[PDB]
């Protein structure tokens, strides 16, 4: 299953959020997946998260992230949008409806 | 001197925001002293400086580092506009009015 994989993902993103938060404080650092949206991409090569960056913003922002020798890599190249308009999801976990 | 120290702090400095810019790109990466305001206090244990923060705001943000144990370590709970105010700089570098 792809939740180990997962994990590693906000796991990462929570870190980046952490030191980002150090220069703009009204990044969000408690980022959890049941609050978030999640899809796996290519068996697992590709995580897409979309998540509430700011704690003061209700939008969901989106990354795209590869998961390469066992860890989580962002890749800001990845257009996360088009990524996940363009492929067939093997797994989602949505929990934020946007009309 | 301040020198080493100012490095330490411009260093720390990049190496946050280049982190932070993988998450919030309109962070602005590479900042350079000279595009920057510097002051330093309490014979270098305090340093203030003021910088671009965003690439898409000509705003100038300041942070606030103090030098412990020979490192340079960001402090939010510092108001920096404040401590400027209320403190005499040992040495300043102003490159932005």
């Amino acid at each position: 299953g792809y939740q180990k994989d997962i994990d590693k993902v906000y796991k990462e993103q929570n870190q980046m959020n952490k030191i980002a938060s150090k220069v703009q404080n009204t990044i969000k650092t408690d980022i959890k997946q049941e609050d978030s949206n999640t899809h796996v991409y290519k068996d697992g090569k590709v995580i897409v998260i979309g998540i509430q960056l700011y704690k003061d913003r209700e939008k969901m922002y989106y990354f795209a992230y590869e998961i390469k020798d066992g860890k989580a890599e962002i890749n800001r190249e990845i257009d996360p949008i088009k990524y996940m308009k363009d492929h067939k999801a093997d797994y989602e976990d949505e929990n934020v409806e946007v009309e």
